């Protein structure tokens, strides 16, 4: 029923404008996070642009700030991408993309870590498949590194000596990352989702006894999130800088296929802009 429908490209001469529409149906565009990517041959899918759930914030790539705006029409459910000052080397396909079915938990992730830095692996990376804007990211592989946006590092002691002197350092997953830093930790940040759903990843097996909830707050199912769901954090019975972060449905269960299974994530058909 989600449906994303892009449309306005258009040959275009260089240093001239467009304006981009993503006519949006199934759910209300202001209460979802959206990005705009593009896509040239020969060439991986970027990310563009986005603009938070709560409308507070917009973020862009570098190569295309203030040059390019997002926008969200309420009346139209439509999103609008404003492009000035074009190049031949902006000539891409243009999509909208959204992710429905828990929007609370990714607000919550949100406010919980930006302005931090933030440690994940390489799978968890891949996942995502942008940088986390506001955030230092840190990706943990073994191998080189093959994004120079994001720090890469090679061990868990190189990933916290990349995060520098701060207060808090965000471990955000996976199920391996999760696993090593767990004993480090000194607070959990713990989504619980009331949803029964297969995975093949799931968080490590803490002791409830050994942690004491200092925050705990519940919320129903509602026309946007689909299962009941509470926010806790939790701090380790008896100092340190790690802190995990982690949305938990029945028996620990975090991920099938490299994704999260109450998480749904939707692409537009894309639309055509040529800049010769
Ligand atoms: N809150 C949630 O519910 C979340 C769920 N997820 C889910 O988790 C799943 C992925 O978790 P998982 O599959 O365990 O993969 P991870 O995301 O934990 O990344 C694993 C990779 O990280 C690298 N790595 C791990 N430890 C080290 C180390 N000590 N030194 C160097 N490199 C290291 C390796 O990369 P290499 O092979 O390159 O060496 C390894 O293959 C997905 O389903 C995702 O959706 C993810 C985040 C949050
Ligand atoms: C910002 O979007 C994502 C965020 C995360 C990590 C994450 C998400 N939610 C919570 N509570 N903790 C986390 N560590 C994981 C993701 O997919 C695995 C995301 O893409 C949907
Ligand atoms: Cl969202
Ligand atoms: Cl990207
Ligand atoms: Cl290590």
């Amino acid at each position: 029923q989600v449906q994303l429908v892009e449309s306005g490209g258009a040959l275009v001469q260089p240093g001239g404008s467009l304006r981009l529409s993503c006519a949006a149906s199934g759910f209300p565009v202001n209460r979802y996070s959206m990005r705009w990517y593009r896509q040239a041959p020969g060439k991986e899918r970027e990310w563009v642009a986005g603009m938070s759930s709560a409308g507070d914030r917009s973020s862009y790539e570098d190569s295309v700030k203030g040059r390019f705006t997002i926008s969200r029409d309420d009346a139209r459910n439509t999103v609008y991408l404003q492009m000035n000052s074009l190049k031949p080397e902006d000539t891409a396909v243009y999509y909208c993309n959204v992710n429905v079915g828990l929007p609370a938990d990714l607000a919550w992730f949100k406010r919980n870590t930006l302005n931090k830095p933030v440690i994940m692996g390489r799978h968890t990376w891949e996942s995502i498949g942008r940088p986390l804007p506001g955030r230092k990211n840190i990706i943990l592989s073994s191998q080189p590194g093959t994004d120079d946006r994001v720090t890469w590092v090679k061990s868990v002691d190189e990933a916290i000596a990349a995060c520098g002197d701060v207060p808090e350092i965000m471990v955000i997953g996976g199920g391996r990352v999760y696993e090593q830093f767990l004993p480090k930790a000194q607070k959990l940040y713990l989504t619980h989702i009331d949803a029964e759903v297969e995975g093949d990843t799931h968080f490590p097996d803490y002791e409830p006894d050994d942690w004491e909830s200092v925050f705990s707050e519940f919320h129903d199912a509602d026309a946007q999130n689909s299962h009941s769901y509470c926010f806790e954090i939790l701090e380790r019975r008896g100092g340190g800088m790690i802190s995990l972060i982690a949305a938990l449905a029945v028996d620990r269960v975090i991920g099938m296929e490299n994704a999260m299974p109450w998480n749904f994530e939707y692409w537009g058909q894309g639309t055509q802009v040529t800049v010769s």
